[PDB]
């Protein structure tokens, strides 16, 4: 098998490297990843500027200022010569991608792009902040990839996986989950600047205090891997009949 | 009624101002919008830095380097004092937000954030490049808002609206649509830089040549307004049973 | 005569357009300017990515994400076919470039680049914040250019000009000035974020209260145009003998 | 003695850490450095937004998205409580800062800011691209600091130091140098994009082929440390008389 592996943190990040090393036992890992951390910025496909892509080593390429989307598309069309890999994999992200924040994630968008191209795809993110054990986390990622190669991913779906920052042997198990609503309370704090004008800080309070069993958040907060099947197609087909009044 | 109106192009853009002006006949428009165009960059909610918010005029505020998400959240919690408006509206965007590219749109994410907060929400984008007639487009936006205030938006949904760049009287009608694929063929062009190293340009070819009836792209290409009901919850519930093998 | 006119605020800014229109009576104005405001970001010459340059109208070009430096160099080598114009002009900037802040200015760096290429060069900046009268300011810019074409700029020098935001007839005169030291008092304000960690705001207090006659700041604060001759060569030749101990 | 040490590459960079470690034998090193690499972006002092500053360890702080200028000013006013250190040091930069390009350098601007504040200051940059031996380079930096603490830096000056990427014992010596031009030939290459529109690549050719003895470039190209004394005051006083015609 062959995997196209991308990320959002950069080709040098411990998370993509840990995953690449672990995956070698299942097949050929072809890395195409940004040359910098793009977590904070745009993730769309670049149509209107060109992109440098440089070979770091055999099957290991970087796209200079390339988004995960750019990496997936250049990986597939240029590096793999339009031969679909078995999987597109994105991660392991340096931090979680849970709940409503999935929409803004570059790691998730890499997997989405693979699925747009007709390739089964998985995003992997670490649920931790400090001293993340990426080599431990990679072990469960590889367990998942092995099973997916055997059994496959259902229609109109790609997988969003979050792994607790635990040693492999301490992971409680793997749970299929739904996307949660934000597992925190939002509070805005007001300040006055040196010139007398207001400014604000949006604070996240009480993280996970009210996590609902069945959600991605609850799984990882409790020591389980979360695997959420995401729709590729965002259309709410069921409810179209209820907005046909707009056509009148 | 009261509307919280945001955008991604900046408070000064002709699209947000056209929509603001037109909406006055339906209720009170409270604008909270970025001070710059953020189309090309990140759109997430800002938790890690504070945000300046400046009053431009009555019910008209800008958030300095604030994403649409920031604007919705500060608009709701600070400006509206946690009193939900009737609608959160985002746009009119300077350019379309169709198909697969909806995931990357700041305009769409503003409407998403409204719906996350429990408020019915609509994104409006102009399907044009040059000489966009924002005041003509605003007329059909207000027609839609009027109907939505009367009839409402169904479960688990927010609306994504694209309007052709036509005079109001030339719009053929309004269609309820699904999210299309990408209505173009992707081709990568290879170049060699001055130092002998490769670079690539991802080109979009044959735009709309194969547009499928029923999609957002087809509607706007043919002179109709497109209204797509989008899921807020990305979870593919139907297929969970088919990935429970991952729990074994 | 022919002028190569650049700026840092973008080809559409009122300041570059006011200057371009006024200069037509002295010669041919060839504009090459960024497609966006680059005041807040890097200004260096781009060596390692390519640059799109698009014709807006005859003798009026934009460099997409091009710094003033890129604009000067592409203007000279591509648009002017390596035929030196009589002057490189940069501005009129939307805000001042005085004192120690000159080092960080994109408007000033455009003029510097012209001088690096062996062309006499002038930067123009407006000393105002709100409701800047760019067409009034352009009148004095043109007065200066006319005189410079007649008499010339001395060796190893380019000019840094700041113009008060006054009607042309209210300008008191033009003064040759030195670069001032920052005409304000710096104070740092401390705050505590929602999570209990410190943050700081560097404030500028008492602007111009202690301005020294002879400086750029004093001239503009008192209603005069400031013209400062700047060194191109930063080397302090006089003092080399006093650091030769480092060679021992 | 006490040194305030900043850089532009980030607090984690091998260059700043190598220099920090080496300097401990001469006095107390207080580091205040950005949390990310800011080489490609703006370097000005931040007046319009607040700045988070986090303690990493004793006498080791980072300013979140803080320019070198921000770091020097917060280091002096907050960390050092307005007690001037013996020196402000900036570097060791990951790459050179030679010739005309000094104007655009964040590393150089950190040293400039120290001298603006009335503190003797030195910028250090590595003349290398790959496999830079920062610990070897730090040895000659400390040699220079030791001498400067003994003998001092002359009027209106701060030092700009570039060190070849050589083992300490292979460095040929230290030379006092002037700012060179640009030691390369500029050539613009033209391309056509996938849509038929032009784009350009500014190339640097023949690097160092014509380096002039006495310049910063020549010294480092030939295995010597370059130390250039730079003016803080950019004013060309000598030539003021030759532009007084502008006052007429
Ligand atoms: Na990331
Ligand atoms: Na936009
Ligand atoms: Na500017
Ligand atoms: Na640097």
């Amino acid at each position: 098998p062959t995997f196209l592996l991308v990320n959002d943190d950069g080709y040098f990040s411990p998370g993509i490297n840990a995953l690449r090393e672990a995956l070698k036992s299942l097949g050929r890992v072809v890395v195409v990843a940004p040359d910098r951390n793009l977590s904070g910025v745009g993730h769309s496909l670049t149509f209107t500027e060109p992109l440098k892509m440089r070979k770091i080593d055999t099957d290991f390429y970087t796209v200079i200022d390339g988004t995960p989307a750019d990496c997936v598309h250049l990986g597939y069309r240029v590096i793999l010569e339009e031969k679909k890999p078995d999987l597109v994999l994105s991660g392991i992200n340096e931090g979680p991608n849970l709940g409503e924040d999935i929409t803004y994630s570059g790691t998730v968008s890499g997997a989405m792009e693979g699925r747009i191209l007709g390739i089964p795809s998985i995003a992997f993110s670490a649920f931790g902040r400090e001293n993340i054990m990426f080599e431990e986390i990679a072990k469960v990622c590889v367990d998942i990839v092995k099973k997916v190669l055997n059994e496959g991913i259902p229609e109109d779906t790609y997988l969003n996986v979050n792994i607790p920052n635990l040693r492999y042997e301490e992971i409680k198990g793997i749970k299929v989950t739904r996307q949660g609503k934000r597992a925190y309370k939002e509070r805005v704090f007001k300040y006055i600047d040196p010139y007398g004008k207001p400014f604000y800080w949006i604070a996240a309070e009480e993280f996970g205090w009210h996590a609902e069993e069945g959600t991605d958040y609850w799984a990882v907060l409790n020591g389980y891997v979360s695997v959420t099947p995401l729709h590729l197609d965002l259309t709410n087909y069921k409810v179209m009949k209820s907005i046909k009044y707009l056509e009148d």
